């Protein structure tokens, strides 16, 4: 199960915000989210299980950030981005996402793991400027 991964246990010891998705199910829904993620976003565990985590995005989310994630997942690459997300009540926050594939012995992706960090406006600005300049 989700909490059987040693890196998941490690993240829990530090109370990180993370989710686990299941890409064997159509549209790669969330199948676990940590308490920090639920408090951050305003959703109960049962309500987020079964949703693709794109439910956190909205009209002011930059589609280029989303596309970078999409392509990373497609290309088998670790991906790190900052993008605007939305709580259940419509309020917004900047979210730094760290996404990786969890793989079996033959390389098959068995789950994805995504760590989330709420960051300040100032930090999001600095990060996105660096990302751009580095491009
Ligand atoms: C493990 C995992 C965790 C994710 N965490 C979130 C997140 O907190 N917020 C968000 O906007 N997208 C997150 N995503 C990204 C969306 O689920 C989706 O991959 C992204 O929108 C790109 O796919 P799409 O272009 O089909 O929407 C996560 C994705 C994965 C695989
Ligand atoms: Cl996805
Ligand atoms: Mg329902
Ligand atoms: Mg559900």
């Amino acid at each position: 199960g989700a909490m059987d991964y040693s890196l998941v246990k490690a993240l829990q010891t530090a109370q990180q915000n993370f989710v686990i998705s299941d890409p064997s199910i159509p549209d790669n829904p969330i199948v676990y989210a940590s308490q920090g993620f639920l408090t951050l976003t305003g959703y109960a565990l049962s309500e987020v299980l079964g949703r693709n985590c794109r439910f956190l995005q909205g009209p002011e989310t930059d589609p280029k950030a989303v596309e970078k994630v999409r392509k990373g997942l497609e290309r088998g690459e670790d991906t790190t981005v900052v993008l605007l997300n939305y709580r259940k009540d419509g309020s917004t926050f900047w979210n730094q996402l760290f996404i990786a594939a969890l793989r079996d012995g033959e390389g098959n992706v068995v789950n994805y793991l995504g760590v989330q960090c709420k960051v300040s406006e100032d930090y999001a600005k600095a990060f996105l400027k660096n990302e751009e300049n580095e491009k």
